[PDB]
């Protein structure tokens, strides 16, 4: 059955309520330990949390059991659940990433613990899954959906989430131009866009003219990822988070807590500690176009 799906360019509910995301990033793989941090993100006002999660290619693989305790923990906390096979980070320049083909192996491995919950999951197939090398960027279009139909073939009717290349930021606009391509190749049409804002969208003329490409055209489109302005790159989040609200498009921010060494400055809590927010969740979960302010838990949970 499905649940989650997509219906002129839009996120809805099986019940016909839309949905838009407001949600952030918890690290589960790299902190296995730090499992409150679901009741902690909804307690301020979150409606989704991304999961990260590990096929095995770069980190270590999060079994069936442990992700049907991640699902459960969304479900049990009233968040939608949308998981993410991180090791695709790169790929054609990151040493020792995967595929988007290993990807997909490793969803079909989870797939009795997947199905049946379309109303709550949604699967991203492979984070940022090209860098910048060309000649892989030039198969995000083609791998992207072959990764589709095999998930489709597989029996997975979930809406599936798919990101861009060049590191996640789509800074060639590949996924922007040939977007139509990959939602094409999904029979169903539940299959959403993500980009992931940072550096290259320090300008907000870049933010909104990327936004609206998407919204003209009805391809869905969430901003899987995106820092603040104090971070490399100065993304420039106060657009970020206004435009996609003003185009009520989904947003994800990263990340809970956890960042390692370059990142740390995106870190919303310090040490998982859900009652110490940081200025970036502070700014995030209660500043203007804040997910506390907009956020609207999914309607399945009634």
């Amino acid at each position: 059955a499905t649940g989650l799906h997509v219906k002129n360019g839009r996120l809805y509910e099986a019940n016909g309520q839309e949905f838009i995301i407001r949600g952030v990033s918890h690290p589960h793989n790299w902190y296995p330990q730090h499992t409150q941090a679901f009741a902690d993100i909804k307690s301020h006002g979150a409606n989704t949390v991304r999961v990260v999660l590990s096929n095995g290619v770069r980190w270590s693989k999060n079994g069936p059991s442990d992700v049907a305790n991640v699902i459960s923990l969304c479900k049990q906390n009233r968040l939608i659940c949308m998981l993410e096979v991180h090791d695709t980070t790169g790929y054609g320049e990151q040493s020792g990433a995967s595929t988007l083909d290993q990807a997909v192996d490793y969803w079909i491995e989870l797939k009795s613990v997947l199905q049946g919950e379309e109303d709550y999951v949604l699967i991203n197939i492979g984070n940022e899954p090209y860098g910048n090398d060309s000649a892989t960027v030039a198969a995000w279009a083609t791998d992207t959906s072959a990764a589709i139909q095999r998930l489709r073939a597989a029996g997975f009717e979930h809406t599936l989430v798919v990101d861009a290349p060049n590191w996640g930021q789509d800074w060639t606009n590949t996924m922007r131009n040939n977007a139509d391509q990959v939602y094409a190749s999904d029979p169903t049409g539940n299959t959403v866009f993500s980009i992931h804002m940072y550096g290259v969208y320090s300008q907000a003329s870049t933010i909104t003219s990327y936004l609206e490409h998407f919204v003209n055209a009805g391809l869905p489109l969430i901003i899987g990822e995106f820092g603040h302005d104090h971070s490399d790159g100065n993304p420039d989040e106060d657009t970020i988070m206004a435009e996609a609200e003003r185009l009520k498009l989904g947003y994800i921010g990263w990340s809970w807590s956890g960042n390692g060494g370059g990142v740390e400055y995106l870190d919303m809590v310090y040490n998982f500690d859900g009652d110490n927010l940081s200025p970036w969740g502070e700014r995030i979960f209660y500043g203007p176009n804040g997910i506390a302010s907009t956020a609207k838990e999914a309607v399945i949970f009634g």
